[PDB]
């Protein structure tokens, strides 16, 4: 029906939470998991992360205790999501935001908190928690040097675990109808795992609770699990620290799973590909840990996994296959990159142009010929396409179809230069380039034009249907 | 309460829709609008756009008519969001996706549909609808040359308007409780405006319906409104075409508003800043048109505006102030860029270093000194910070605090080189740079080191607290 959203909302703050639970049947079938793998899609909140709840809640606690008045300044150390939540709460309720975040965190978080009118001071990645150049020490310094400033200190404030104990765990219970057998949840601030696991074990003591920790952190128990990469910086953002936060009750969690960067990212891409959940990397870590932990479960039992972040914050980082190749991470089992590498291999455009049959007789024009002259030349040469170029270095491609239709549409004068109607988006290539690379370039450019670049004697233009016909010649 | 999400979902497809309605009280107060400006936050759907509904629905229609079997190929021309929705539906229900989208559309849409296992063929931006190099003609060609392929043709399929007439308009009616005075909604495919306006005028004939069209399209009525930039390419993505789609019933809409790129983008940034809705550019266009149209309304009346897209698809394009400056768009009335330009102006770091007082006596090391030697030098020189550099070109900064804490943490051996513990994230600057630029660079780098680059004689390091103290000297 319609109970929570059947009305109009006073502000975006009331749109936090109420996130659905989806069954990852396809992903379980992919990885061969018998039980029901349920996913709590926290990234569908207003700000696209679970920490929005605690942001709103810490603001509510600061307001119910009268410790907060309009015009004040809020300071908060964060990996990026709590900064977003508190920036939302401030832009709504009229507070000033100052965010401290390590340089390791993505740039999208910074851009978004800048759009939200929040000041951003960054800290070095390698700084330990004891350093005054850590985000927490710098936040303390800003509190000491700024007037009317407040730190909510998500690492030690009780609102962070108490709210996941109050509403989120109750949401999971109400939608799972009490039947929860395993709960896999990342260990960042530790507030969400503490709260959720505490409430669940109170209302379902038979439920196991598994925590996810990236290889590099010291949050796992025992210390035999941390020695993989002790205090080695990792790419996964949001989870793991070099110290135990104040809100983390490591006794409420039963098992611990260490997860590396590669598995986290490849599993995040697998989630996106197989379920269609635009999710973050920490969620890949959580789901990989869940797949490792709930293997022994049987059908009917439900393993609940948290999906903390959206792809929005890592859109440029790991959604782009370029950056994952730069860091050498397995793309996915079934991915477009592996598909292209399988079909093309090292086949270069020389091979395609040779097997197809061309003589590099692509006409050229100085890009300011009148369209009358260029159509006379096109009709005298019988070609359909032409390439326009300048003297100071390419302009683009131009076809007779666009000529006619633009002349009819009133955008192409007879005396106008051909540069005005040519296609200006182009991708330059050279015969040594592989077919996989031109396939990746076709994802962003409609045509791909070749050149020798030794005279500028281009041999032809390449489009996706050309590669499709070439693959039709193969099998 | 909990009616629509109180259970577990079979797949992500069932998480489409059910989007909340938020009152834009702060934005109305910013622009001086008396009535209640309501916003339908369609970007909170599973795939972050309104077109997910029609994607799911066209798949449902193709399945209820038996025209669709597993393993088939789906082809669809789109500006990017329908491609995402149909890619979700295919990755869930086991169909193959091939997407045709103009080169004008953002790269995030391409990356996301690549993650969803969809093939992407792009078309030139300047191509007219009649051209066979248009996305629609290329889609037709692919249908002709591919086996088991289907085109759902969102421009002419009745599912697109019928579903907005069935559920979305009913959602808006149920949450507005029937009282809707004005409805402002962008004109892209025209299906959403047709369906919603038809249902509303059926259930509330006194409601006016206003359509939003970017300057460049020919969808507005009359033709006196299109002559601003006739068929001139524009940056706004999703709305406006060079022809009337089959599903668009231009008679159901009363007024038409033309919106340019600058207003759309600046209003999108204003929405993000003042309400905290991570929204797209087309939504900026819609909200600007609404602010222009509902000006004559009075208190109590409700003007409903659609927010079609999320910032996720335009994260690199217009959220980044760099690209908006590259295209010369007014950032916002209150924005971080204007704030920094107001406080700093053209003040350069030469002025700051001169007024503060320094002698460029920053120590240097060849980045492989033993930490014992570097701490002996640091204690003999009394300085706290040091800059480490190589011979083949900078390594970073290094402080005694991190030295001590890493020696205690077991990451810094006494015989180890200083390069292992130095801070490796840095931003190079030069004295001619303004303070606004170093403030923008501090958004992404913790330290900013200067250099003359004429000997490499750096004068000092700059952090955000340095600029804060400098501004404390000002007013
Ligand atoms: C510590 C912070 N992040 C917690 C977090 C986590 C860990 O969740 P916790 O419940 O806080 O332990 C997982 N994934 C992401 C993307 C996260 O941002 C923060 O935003 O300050
Ligand atoms: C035409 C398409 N976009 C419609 C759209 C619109 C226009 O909505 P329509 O209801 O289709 O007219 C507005 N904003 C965005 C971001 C959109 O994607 C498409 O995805 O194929």
């Amino acid at each position: 029906a319609d109970g929570p959203y059947s009305g109009i909302l006073d502000s975006v703050l009331d749109a936090i939470g109420n996130t659905p639970m989806v069954r990852m049947k396809r992903l379980a079938k992919v990885y061969g998991l018998e039980c029901d793998l349920l996913a709590k899609c926290e990234f569908m909140s207003a700000g696209g992360s679970v920490k929005d709840r605690i942001g709103k809640a810490m603001v509510e606690k600061a307001e119910r205790e009268g410790r907060l008045k309009a015009g004040d300044t809020l300071i908060e150390p964060t990996s990026g999501n709590t900064g977003i939540g508190l920036a939302l709460a401030a832009a709504v309720r009229g507070y000033r935001m100052i965010v401290t975040m390590p340089a390791k965190m993505s740039a999208e978080k910074s851009n978004i908190m800048k759009c939200l009118g929040a000041e951003i001071v960054r800290t070095p990645t390698e700084a330990a928690w004891n350093d005054e150049n850590s985000h927490m020490g710098v936040a303390a310094k800003l509190q000491r040097e700024l007037e009317n400033a407040h730190i909510l200190d998500q690492y030690n404030n009780t609102a962070n675990p108490m709210v996941h104990y109050d509403v989120t765990a109750e949401e999971i219970i109400t939608q799972c109808d009490g039947d929860i057998d395993m709960v896999v949840i990342g260990a960042g601030t530790g507030g969400t795992i503490t709260g959720i696991g505490r409430k669940i074990k109170e209302r379902c003591p038979k439920c196991k609770v598994v925590g996810v920790d990236p290889k590099g952190s010291i949050l796992a128990v025992p210390d035999s699990l941390n020695d993989e990469k002790r205090l080695q910086s990792y790419e996964v953002e949001g989870i793991g620290y070099d110290f135990v936060p104040g809100v983390l009750d490591r006794k409420v969690v039963d098992e611990w799973v260490k997860v590396g960067d590669a598995e986290s990212f490849t599993t995040a891409r697998a989630i996106i590909r197989n379920e269609g959940l635009f999710v973050g990397g920490s969620s890949g870590a959580n789901v990989w840990g869940a797949l490792q932990a709930a293997r022994q479960l049987k059908k009917g039992q439900k393993c609940v996994v948290l999906l903390p972040d959206s792809s929005r914050n890592y859109m440029s980082k790991f959604i782009s296959d370029e950056w994952m190749a730069e860091h050498g991470f397995a793309p996915e089992d079934g991915a477009k990159v592996k598909e292209r590498e399988k079909q093309f291999g090292g086949a270069r455009i020389r091979d395609l142009l040779s097997e197809t049959g061309a003589t590099s007789d692509v006409p050229f024009v100085t890009a300011r010929l009148s369209v009358e002259d260029v159509i006379k030349m096109m009709h005298e040469t019988k070609v359909k396409e032409v390439i326009v170029t300048e003297d100071s270095k390419l302009v683009g491609v131009l076809s007779e179809d666009h000529i006619a239709h633009s002349l009819q549409s009133g955008r192409c004068a007879m005396q106008s230069p051909v540069k005005d109607i040519a296609f200006k988006k182009l991708a330059k290539a050279l015969p040594s380039a592989y077919l996989r690379d031109v396939a990746k370039a076709l994802d962003f450019s409609p045509y791909v034009c070749v050149m020798d670049e030794k005279c500028p004697h281009f041999l032809g233009v390449i489009t996706r249907i050309d590669l499709l016909h070439w693959l039709a010649t193969k099998q």
